């Protein structure tokens, strides 16, 4: 028998990713997924505010039944707990201006300047991945600073996620001025397959479901359909 009620901990921090209604209602892209799952699981879903750093402890304190946030999933993390409801693939994407023709390849990247966001696997990984390749990389401490450089042409391209890029980049007039270099490259191991919900292994039955429900969404293209609606990109590409 499945749980009578499911407690989810979601703390909106990125409008594009989530948000809150002044009417007291809760809205967000990740929320819509949970609802669809709630029906499939045939149970009640309750959202509780709480920061990631608190989500992990809360899960241990049995305070929450599941964790739903931007938190990325990784093999190393899987060894600790169980993950599912995978939202989207968080690989990488290249953003360049139509003026400069750049294709998904380290070669064409050689001699080109690339900007990255400090405090990430890209910079650290790049410092070695794109280091011996003879590629110049710059780390920034501002998210908007990176886009500003791109719009200025100070950077030949930036390694960002597809969903995050389109969700914001394209979702903003900035993308209109420039938008090219879809699929790029990057180690998926750093961020795993992408992002998902943090569940405990004991969730043998729940995991079996959520996973089953996810497969159904793919069969009916519910996931892909929603993605195409929210934004025009490729989930597979990540």
């Amino acid at each position: 028998a499945i749980p009578q009620n499911i407690r989810i901990g979601t703390d909106p921090t990125y409008a594009p990713f989530e948000s809150k209604n002044s009417q007291g209602e809760l809205v967000g892209f990740d929320i819509d997924l949970a609802k669809e799952l709630c029906k499939r699981i045939n149970t009640q879903c309750t959202f509780v505010e709480n920061p990631l750093d608190a989500l992990i402890p809360s899960l241990k304190a049995k305070k929450i039944d599941a964790i739903m946030s931007s938190l990325s999933i990784t093999e190393k993390r899987q060894q600790e707990i169980a993950f599912t409801d995978k939202l989207y693939a968080a690989d990488s994407r290249l953003v360049v201006a139509k003026n400069s023709d750049i294709q998904p390849t380290v070669e064409s990247l050689k001699g080109k300047r690339v900007g990255v966001l400090q405090g990430t696997t890209q910079e650290t990984f790049g410092n070695e991945h794109w280091a011996p390749k003879g590629i110049e990389i710059v780390s920034y401490q501002g998210q908007d600073n990176i886009y500003s450089d791109l719009t200025a042409g100070r950077i030949d391209a930036a390694f960002q996620d597809e969903v995050a890029a389109s969700e914001g980049f394209l979702k903003q007039p900035v993308g209109k001025d420039y938008k090219f270099g879809g699929p790029s490259v990057k180690d998926e191991k750093l961020f795993g397959v992408g992002t998902g919900m943090g569940l405990r292994k004991e969730d043998n039955e729940l995991r079996e479901a959520l996973n089953k429900a996810f497969a159904e969404m793919r069969a009916d293209g519910t996931y892909e359909k929603l993605a195409k609606k929210y934004f025009d990109f490729d989930v597979y590409g990540g």
